[PDB]
């Protein structure tokens, strides 16, 4: 308290000096002022306020009610804006003072502060009303010359209450909550807040976790008691409003079991037998997740499956019979088929390529190749993007026809003759690169499908990049794809 006097008193005494006796802004926006103009009052206000508020019949001080003469003609250009400046240089000295203090001494060892200093800390957040919008938030400025517009929730001061343990710091941030739930975000989308919140849990028990001294054997242990003991509790904090500290914890705390469920199952697919203890928490966790019927814990695996690994992971992680088959739900296991294809990611360019792949893969399923020809020719992106593009779909097409088993040479029955006539026809392609290019890719003689990689995951992967570089190099005519080309074909 004796350091917050001292800071406020030297900020007013300093302001006083500076600029005679007390610079203040605008009243109607709260927050300093572009553009200064001085009142005869000795009161600065906004460009923009005093030129929406001084217009209409209201000619006096929103402050200190004294009638304004003319106009708000007087600007200062050489006193006002200086010393604005220099205040705003020494209010964001201060306030950065205050941050560093409060990150450095309120937090130095693992012993929390007293109660009135963090309630001074959450209380002076706010410019409670005010005669005159009211209760803005502010970014931990000791001063109240500074608002925005906007109840904005910062996450500083909550991340920096949860370094300690989270036993001794839970009503200090329910009484946060309870204040911004009944003061600024009554009815509103508390889902961002929720999701912030737990993200901030996650960011401190992975603090807590990691600068710890602990090998990992100890943590799965609690884990692992900690799954096989959980009572559900879930209807308590459920309806509409209340949303328990505890609650929160403990659905971080699955959080990060599933995270690194998940992290360990994609470990098991790209390595060997999980040294008889990992295989352990797997089972609880799939305990865990063949008790519980909130479905919402298995989306979020699935979700950081894909993030990590891709979707080609989980494309080849759903077959039909595979001993990890309790991450999907009952439903999306019934109506899955084996005929599951890859990705067309080459709608990088927009509504174009995807055009003419489908008219390839028409062409493809019947014996018509003319499909492909209007597609070229009804869109824009000219010759080199476009035989890019027709050459992509078909080295997908074909592709997709060798990869699964039960189409495979497709094209040669009758239907290689028709890419063939379609190739000598159209002289869109009818370049020799493009023709030998087209040749080699049609018969499947290209050396890039037989990349001999016994993974066989991430080989499709591989190859398509190589064709795609391939196809960039081929349609690209510029001087910076030379030395590519020139290492590339010779
Ligand atoms: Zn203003």
């Amino acid at each position: 308290v004796a350091v917050m006097t001292t800071l406020c008193d030297c900020k007013d005494k300093a302001s006083k000096k500076f600029s005679r006796f007390g610079i203040q802004p605008c009243f109607i926006c709260h927050g300093d002022a572009q553009d200064p103009v001085c009142l005869p009052c000795d009161h600065v206000y906004c460009l923009r306020c005093i030129q929406t508020w001084l217009i209409p019949g209201q000619m006096m001080c929103p402050y200190c009610l004294t009638d304004l003469p003319d106009k708000f003609s007087p600007t200062v250009s050489q006193d006002h804006r200086k010393a604005i400046e220099k205040h705003a240089q020494f209010r964001h000295m201060c306030n950065s003072f205050f941050v560093d203090l409060v990150s450095t001494m309120c937090f130095k060892d693992n012993t929390p502060p007293e109660k009135s200093v963090i309630d001074t800390l959450l209380s002076l957040l706010f410019v409670q009303k005010e005669l005159l919008h009211r209760e803005h938030t502010k970014s931990l400025s000791p001063f109240d010359d500074v608002v925005d517009q906007t109840p904005v929730i910062r996450s500083v001061l909550l991340k920096l209450l949860l370094k300690y343990s989270f036993h001794e710091v839970k009503d200090y941030i329910q009484n946060y909550l309870t204040q911004l739930e009944k003061k600024a975000f009554l009815t509103e989308d508390k889902t961002e807040l929720y999701l912030l919140f737990i993200s901030c849990l996650e960011d401190s028990v992975h603090q807590k976790t990691s600068a710890g001294c602990r090998n990992l054997e100890q943590v799965l242990r609690e884990e692992g008691h900690f799954l096989r003991t959980y009572s559900p509790g879930l209807q308590g904090q459920e309806p509409v409003r209340i949303a328990s500290v505890e609650y929160l914890q403990e659905v971080a705390r699955v959080r990060l079991c599933l995270d690194l469920a998940a992290d360990f199952l994609s470990e098991l697919q790209e390595g060997s037998e999980l040294a008889e203890d990992k295989r352990r928490f797997l089972k609880h966790v799939e305990e865990f997740c063949t008790r519980v019927n909130n479905d919402w814990h298995r989306v979020y695996l699935v979700r950081k499956l894909s993030s990590q690994r891709g979707m080609e992971f989980v494309q080849s992680f759903s077959k039909q019979g595979h001993p990890c088959q309790w991450v999907f739900p009952r439903k999306v296991i019934a109506q899955q088929k084996d005929h599951v294809s890859l990705m067309d990611r080459y709608l990088v360019h927009g509504n174009e390529y995807k055009a003419v792949r489908d008219a390839t893969a028409k062409a493809v399923l019947e014996c018509k190749t003319l499909d492909i020809g209007n597609a070229l020719m009804a869109c824009r992106s000219p010759k080199p993007q476009q035989t890019a593009y027709l050459l992509l779909a078909l080295y997908t097409e074909v592709a997709a026809l060798y990869r699964s088993p039960n189409g495979s040479l497709h094209p040669e029955a009758k239907q290689l003759e028709a890419v063939n006539k379609f190739i000598k026809e159209s002289k869109i392609l009818s370049d020799p690169n493009i023709r030998c290019f087209a040749r080699s890719l049609v018969d499947n003689t290209l050396p890039l499908l037989k990349i001999r990689s016994a993974n066989s995951i991430l080989k499709g992967t591989v190859t398509e990049m190589a064709v795609h570089v391939a196809t960039i190099l081929l349609c690209g005519h510029n001087q910076i794809l030379k030395p590519l080309r020139n290492l590339a074909f010779y």
